[PDB]
């Protein structure tokens, strides 16, 4: 909590989104997997509506590039007012904005519709509405009064989870204070590392409760889910940095029931 | 007929042919503009891809006749010839190529046209694997002259004959008629083998374009014209495909009223 509060977006958009785990290229990396795990699990038309909510959001906004085209009405948030600024520099394509170019030219290439990237980004930004503070671990993660239209139609979630919780019961309690914010019948993408203890943002050194995919699977059943697909990606290690110890991603579609 | 005279008249007007200019006057937006499905970057790029998927145009050597400062023009090819040839008869566009290929900051940038080129071919490619690739597999820049019977001269460097042949927007704007243009046509065609393939685009019904001071002259030819032209050269027609400019893509660069796409195989 107190840690966060050192928590640098740019050395954190360094560690995981440039070279090497940022490069693109190699269909093999982690870049491509995820982007590819969301790319698939919209095109089967199954996750649709209105509004959407991104949780921990962080400095990124990969996570939404093939979401957008099936959801008008989009809410980012995170808990730091630093990254909530430099996503607002990328929004509003202000100077020293984060590049996200390469990935959302990879969505397009992903998706198949023949889509340039301009377009792309030019959908995202559009259908971003608000960039809200957040806390997990409220029963009301976005407080009372909120202007995200509630409950959401889906929930869109990576890597927050697991790296604000100090242990499992609290990673499944954070998981039951986002599920409030969810319809009945609503999807959620979860995104996490597996097996991941710490991390490095800059002058920051977080803690991470290390889960496996069976810990996930479990905990989303008990946040009253049916898991409609839940896939690993492990670590190759070249792609092992020293910006921490994650073993492996896991993707988890799921679906409040 | 005299040929000289008018060659020295095409001669002449190419000394003012600034690449820059003519770069951003048909590379840059509005047509430059990947983005709009019917715009004519996109449509180019779809007649290569389209063809090269076909699997039917392959071999060792690839020939691009007049490449000015271009390059789009061979990012579908690329994957399917290990040794390519680019050509022109200006050294300043020959200067060009040769910045893009240094990979210098002051080349102009393809990397939409690469992209784009990635995500039509549909293998997923990335466009800087795609760019690389193409830099590897030019393997000379050279002077060319096609109303010359040898338009590369004779001992030239390239490996002839070619398995096949690119050219895009060359034979028509360095043609003052249409006898001119098919005689350029058959110098050209002197260079492919037997059965192989020329994928040849150009501008339909052109007499004017601008490259910064220098307004050269064109040799207005339908669709017509070029079947006929490459029926006469010993060509199988096997497509050619008509783009009509849409009226907000004509932007006073030139009077062009469409652009053909044709490939043709060399009878063989
Ligand atoms: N108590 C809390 N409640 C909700 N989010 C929190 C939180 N404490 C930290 N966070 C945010 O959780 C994020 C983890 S980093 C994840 C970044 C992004 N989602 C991605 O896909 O790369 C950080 O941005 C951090 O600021
Ligand atoms: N006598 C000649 N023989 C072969 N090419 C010539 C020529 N005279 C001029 N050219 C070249 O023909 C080009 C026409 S511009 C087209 C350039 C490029 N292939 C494209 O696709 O946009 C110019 O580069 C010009 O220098
Ligand atoms: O630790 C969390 N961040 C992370 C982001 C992308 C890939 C691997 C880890
Ligand atoms: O050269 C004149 N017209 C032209 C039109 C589109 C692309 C290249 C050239």
């Amino acid at each position: 909590a107190s840690a966060y509060q050192r928590f640098e977006p740019r050395a954190y958009l360094r560690n995981n989104y440039a070279p090497p785990r940022g490069d693109l290229c190699n269909p093999n990396g982690v870049g491509p997997w995820k982007l590819r795990c969301l790319a698939q699990t919209f095109a089967t038309g199954e996750v649709s509506g209105r509004t959407l909510i991104d949780i921990g959001s962080g400095p990124t906004v990969y996570q939404l590039l093939s979401a957008c085209s099936h959801f008008e009405d989009i809410t980012m948030t995170d808990f730091l007012e630093v990254n909530r600024q430099e996503l607002g520099r990328w929004l509003q394509e202000e100077p020293g904005a984060f590049n996200w170019s390469m990935y959302s030219q990879h969505a397009c290439l992903i998706e198949g519709k023949g889509e340039c990237w301009q377009d792309k980004e030019r959908q995202l930004r559009a259908r971003v509405k608000r960039v809200l503070p957040i806390d997990v671990h409220q029963p009301q993660p976005l407080g009372a009064g909120s202007p995200a239209p509630l409950p959401a139609d889906a929930l869109v979630s990576a890597f927050c989870l697991e790296a604000v919780s100090p242990d499992l019961a609290s990673f499944q309690r954070a998981l039951d204070h986002i599920t409030t914010l969810l319809r009945p019948g609503g999807h959620l993408l979860l995104i996490g590392a597996l097996e991941e203890s710490w991390y490095l943002a800059g002058e920051a050194r977080l803690t991470v409760v290390p889960v496996s995919e069976e810990e996930v699977r479990e905990a989303l059943v008990r946040s009253g889910y049916k898991v409609r697909d839940l896939r690993t990606y492990i670590m190759p290690a070249h792609l092992q940095t020293g910006v921490d110890d994650v073993k492996g991603v896991f993707f988890a579609w799921a679906q409040k029931v």
